[PDB]
């Protein structure tokens, strides 16, 4: 598994693979391990994967009930805050998951949250068994005054070396941009394919 | 073991065969390891069978009662969702099965559930311990493109494969087509036999 | 890692992949796994790569040496059986791999042999994370009829099934086939992507 | 620890940084893991301290006695089989290190050699707990048409990432560059700072 | 991770660096270890960064609740019993961490409260992996007639001499200083960076 | 125990404390850890008692003898290497030392050697329990360019603040001095407690 | 931790001294060990100091209730008596201490109490590390007869000789005296520092 | 067990007592632990009583030839010495005893030998399970300055302590002086007993 | 620890020494072990102190609401059943205590009664480290004529036999004797040492 | 088993029971545990049956060869030394057995030797299961003034006292009588009958 995510001067772009490794073997080489569970917050999943979907299920619903009863989204360091809780409290019986929230309320924000409930925040971030060879891209090419375009260009590069290196990951690359004034926003595959092609990764 | 199920352009074909180990060696040679548990929906199991059968048990009520209550079937997704959320909630006092999960709700559907909840969708997926030797008999010969007829064929062929090489699979095969026209059928061995002779697997 | 070896009417085919994870990761992408250890004679390796790599350097020598002293090549019996009485004899203390050796005397040979020295004949086998793929596809599609030109076509069918299904094994395909008449012939990759086009595995 | 080597059309280069944990905690900050053991041979060393230096003089030893014995220089992959034999000779007691090999003898090579005695010819690599955080930035910016100073400044960047994010790593960067008309030169100090501040990386 | 904390005549003043290991790599360069939890009361943590932040919370919200309910701020000999209380209370199922708690009620004071709620004031103290470096520096140079321009100047060498030596350790330093004239003020990184410079440390 | 070695110009100043823990008490007040191997060299012991004096035995036996066969004495880098080699040839039945070097052959060294037989050149280097508390002092107090006098003086300091905070350590210091001009000269206890005193270590 | 008790004719003496180990180092010189919980009672501490604290909060409350309830101070027997009960009712889950009782209610009274709950009377009585070294002392020079001033003397030589020999014994000894007419009395730093020099303990 | 050396001016005093535990009871009240091993030498064992009593025999032998060849007896430091070699040579298999040795050749020593081959003098020592009550008397009592009688009378106290509260102590009391004028002197018990009357130890 | 309970005609003799082993050492050589429990009943103890005296708190309690409440003494054997079901109640988190319970309602009764419960009445037991040397005089020497004055001359006899055998016991001899006419009699120690020193016991 | 031997004025005096334990039943009632093996000496054995053979058989021969090398027979306490020797040379693979050795040269010697080596002589002393029971009896009747005659019927008595309490002891006693005057004496079984009668031992 490799997730990323990266904050940029009104932005936040969050991006994964696709393979699933169950029974020991490459089982479901299209899973899904990013989701939206705000109007403005996005989240990936690492590790067991019982365990994060159902983390992802009771996010989705205490997000939106809690913008319902208080008309107003949940800020992202509340977010991470709620989860941060939630994980601790069962930290000897835990869900063995390392996550990433980002989002947008008033600035950009990109959280790392690990099994024990450990929450930092960070200008970008990545987990899974494909990160160590994320970090290397990104020490030596990011860049805090990167377009969105740029951004974009990056993270696929950096998981494009993750996915050459790293035998868990594979499939597809999907990409979220989150801005305030487009909101939560896919990247259709047809792009996502079409940069491939421009940045030379075949 | 050896189950597979298949997804087609307007159905789902599902198949296991019926050798049940018990106490070390093969005491029956004729169990039932594939269930319809609603009026679109098929199930089949891989794993503990005590545990597997109480589940199978569950998930009829279940779902008898959810169609009553709302007056339609419950989605395909919505059945692998729940079982997930059922699977968890025990995850350190685990059910020790697979499960696969197909049927038609407005499209067909097929999902794999792993013992601790983690559910994903496919276009085909294989359990049990024959299931190494079907993805490579589905990988080089399975097609979206394949008449019904076609599929029933395949999946029959692949299982042959894993009954050749898997000495924990065995005994005649079951197979199963769902279609909205035609609903949850289930295919009489006559049909399965004069298949076995036509494409000389003997 | 995936290994395969077939025998035909008067010939051998052998092929593996080529990739070569160490210390965790995929650090090697162009490994070597196939080695021409006689005239007629090829073998491959599986597990540890230092215990293999020193098997096929034992290999060589012994059997040029009994090349010069006999004047003539040692038959691929005797062959298999001395490597069975070495990894016998330090069973306890053992090279922890899966060998294959196939070649032609008067007649194709292929032979599967374990780390404690088992050697058994086969028509075909496939050793390796990725061999219960190849089975699959083998057990389908493998006719003793083909032509050398249809074996080549299947091997190269099959390891690439494993590539998609087993994460330990990718990269390049190499392929050897072996004949009297015109001895241990590596094939030139040139002609293995021309044939992955053709067999429409991109 | 991060050790790196990389081939260019008729160049070698290797590098590593120079912190040597002891006593759990940072010891000596300006340890030597890159010497020159032939006159275009290069070897770096990651692992056990005490083990490796053993190593390193042994083989200084045997490549001498070679070259006077035999009037030439020990072939590159010849230096990597005697490793490959020395280590798989003690596998169950074994040196708990892990090196890369590197020179000329009428191409460049670069050979990665396990504790098990595992030895792999690639176009680059890298050892030591950093390592993974290297492989990333070679994935996305190694080309085989740099030149000499390209490739200086790209094992340069390398290392910085490592530094940035393996706590283990640290220190001066050391860089050692093999070609055949100038033999092994140690780049001196001053040019590896020069680069430093130009790099960008302070 | 190293956190300091000393007394002078009417202050207290405390320190800690940044870096923040998760998943066995340096993934936080610039974590927060030193909160403000009342008017004139500070908290350092090192250990499970988990279980820190969510004591933390706790302690904040039990001092403002304290400080409402009676008028007064809680001394700080009464906010390092009541976390003895808590630690001890889950001692064999206990928030693994250390603590450092320092402020002014009527007089300066530092606690230092270990995981099993053994609480103990001292002059000064020191916590984390490079805590005995720390020692080292404060013993041969800590006075208590030092003013509070020169404890300043103090700890930010004695966390420099840390950060030479204790791989764990890291960042940019941050300082506080509490008075009963000023309260908690955080001192700015530009006063920090330039300290550092006067003092020589780069 | 503590021990500590540093060079200065022209001199290496060693130095150690005196207390023998043994029967898990201070059954000796007055041990013996540091000792004259040579005409210029010395050498410090920490670890077990037993190993450590047999260690000392061969050294100043094997030193001796190299000195009268070859007219010269021992280079200190050679010290250090024998060591090294003696150490690992038993690795997985060691010698449970750790083993500092320091003397004047045409400029002053000192080597760390751990029990693995590594061995590394430092400017400076500290040994047993009390070596953390020491390299605070060191990091924040040594100079390169500090006198003889200096420097006996920081080794004071240094091993008096290890003593306060380790209680592994204790005792009169003993240091020495080692120059080309004057040889070896263990420093009289009587000025030892005169710098104490004018130190202000009471 | 060294602590002591002794009864004379109409008077109890307790003493301690106040290291503190913390993290396996000499963290706190200047702990406390030495509590009074009554009017006429006091008590020492030795072993898991989060545990001994928790205790003497609970002994002080218990008994300050109990005069008042009853008008009467609660006889030093049932100080002991309730200690026993409720250390024995988690003897499975215990308080690891050690604890020592003394006072007057008609007669002096010194207790020892292990962590189990037992309970038994002595004239004298010494409790951790360094208790043995004080059992040597008192059997050798206590006597019954002794004045109040000879009883501080010994108790004030036998903990001087604890100091000596156990390493986690160390810092300044507090003294407690405690007679019906004059209560419990704290000797002043000053006295017993003036009693060390005439007893010739430097 | 209990043992004890002392020096005095010009004089060794050794003293055990006699009990010796066996099949985990009092079997022999009446055991010899001290022994004469040269002229002017003797020895104290505790421990394994198999191990001490070999070793006694071997050092007698070894002793008693020594003096043969070279004409003198070999000197208490060499005695010392050669203990250390036997008993490190088997730390792996060892002789689990500890041993004090004292003699005269130019002046008293006492050394105290560990299990491991550890070699120290000391002024004086005390071995068993009774030590530690013995040094808390030779800690307050022992004198350099005081006479052969006075010593006699200090280590026979120091024994009597230990034998009321260390049960694995008892019997009567053996002493032992050692001077050049008189040589190795076994006092008779009659002067011990009056000794035991005259100090009031009953 | 060794007690003793013997019958005779009309009497019951119970008796115990005095030493209390804690923290493996001789800490309290005058504890009690021998209980008046009720008018005509006794009690001895040996095994865990702290669970031991909790016991006989509880005996008191119960055996005086008995008497208050049904007007007569709880008969012997009654006393001992009503232990017999409160200990194996919790065997399987145990007292671990071995007891004898002795006294007379109509004829004297002695009963033994272990850990887990089990109740046996004799003619006379003993339990504790020195239990056997006692059976071995009692078996030779105790015969059921004998007079009170007789058996508690046998009793002493008895346990001062185990006292020069046993090393966990020691200390001073306690014995009551247990009549209709007279009750329960505590011998005073005078008569106890008179005895000692008639049966030439000194 | 029990074993006895005790010494009188100018007599030994050992003996025995019979009763031989295997395979965890009492298969033989009349064993041989006591053994003449020269002129004047006897041994006992106790532990594991085949062990003690061995060991008899060695004796015998070893004793029988000396007498006749050196015209005299071996003193007893060489015959123990003899026997410590040999059994502390295999202490880490030994005898698992107890040993007495009694016997007359010039006096009564009686010897205790265990499983390692350790030899102790005794007046009296006895060995196995039965052995606490025998101590009892021999503390309290034993008198060193006993006639011969007296001697016998102690030890039977001992002996009888054991087999009464000690399940592993049991059957005939047999006895044996050492003097100068008339050497290795067995007493018949008829003597013994009759003095158990005379005894009232039934």
């Amino acid at each position: 598994t490799t997730t990323v995510g990266i904050t940029l001067k009104d932005a936040v772009i969050m991006a994964t693979e696709r393979r699933v490794t169950m029974e020991n073997f490459i089982m479901h080489k299209n899973g899904k391990k990013l989701f939206q569970i705000d109007t403005y917050t996005g989240m990936t999943i690492a590790g067991l994967v019982g365990d994060a979907q159902v983390l992802v299920r009771y996010m989705k619903a205490e997000l939106e009930l809690y913008r319902l009863q208080r008309r107003v989204n949940m800020p992202i360091e509340a977010v991470a805050t709620l989860l941060s809780n939630m994980l601790n409290q069962v930290k000897y019986m835990p869900y063995m998951v390392q996550l990433l929230v980002g989002g947008i309320d008033t600035a950009p924000h990109v959280f790392s949250i690990d099994a024990a409930g450990g929450s930092v925040e960070d200008i970008y971030a990545s987990t899974g068994s494909g990160s160590p060879f994320v970090y290397g891209v990104l020490e030596s090419q990011y860049s805090e005054k990167m377009t969105v375009d740029e951004g974009v260009d990056l993270v696929i590069r950096a998981i494009s070396a993750a996915k050459q290196r790293d035998s868990a990951s594979g499939g597809m690359i999907d990409v979220a941009v989150i801005t305030r004034k487009d909101g939560y926003v896919q990247l259709p595959t047809d792009q996502i394919e079409s940069r491939i092609r421009k940045l030379g990764l075949i």
